[PDB]
């Protein structure tokens, strides 16, 4: 198996990247995890679609080679992080320039999401968008809050109950890929 991890943060100590490391570990060898680098991607715009952008061609293959995708992203003002939406705006484009209404690399891709923040409304955005751009959303999303100690140690601590959700979520994702 192959699972691509996408972190909605570019910082090295992100609480969501830390959650992503724990997820990568709870699956261990059941699947080959890898992280997507998209630090630099052109601002999307239609007039540029006839042009080749390396960073975009890159992400496209990574998603094409992957069996599934797991997004660990923070929420900014209740929404999907800008850089993530912009990435999806490119990945959701038709693979054929002859056929604007054709399928993108996201067609039927199994995907699921986890986030580390404090909100009621956390995954509403993703639940509506990911399925709309033709992906298959494993709707077992784990939302993890931030322990008040992490604010000074910079280290995220997850309860055992939440850690259970995350492992079950990793299991639901492995089964979907199985079926």
């Amino acid at each position: 198996k192959r699972i691509l991890f996408i972190v909605g943060s570019f910082s090295e100590g992100s609480f969501n990247r830390q959650l992503a490391k724990k997820a990568e570990t709870i699956i261990g060898d059941r699947a080959q995890v890898s992280y997507l680098s998209y630090d630099r991607v052109p601002f999307f715009n239609q007039d540029l679609e006839t042009s080749v952008h390396p960073e975009v061609a890159h992400a496209r293959e990574e998603v094409q080679e992957a069996d599934a995708i797991w997004i660990f992203s923070p929420v900014y003002n209740y929404a999907i992080p800008g850089p993530v939406k912009n990435l999806l705006d490119w990945l959701s484009r038709s693979l054929d320039l002859s056929d604007p209404t054709g399928p993108s690399v996201l067609q039927d891709k199994i995907v699921t999401v986890s986030s580390v923040a404090n909100g009621a409304e956390v995954f509403e955005d993703y639940r509506s968008l990911l399925p709309f751009i033709r992906m298959h959303l494993v709707d077992q999303l784990t939302g993890v809050p931030i322990n008040s100690e992490a604010w000074s140690t910079g280290i995220l601590k997850v309860s055992a109950e939440k850690l259970a959700e995350l492992s079950a979520q990793a299991d639901a994702l492995l089964s979907a890929i199985e079926n």
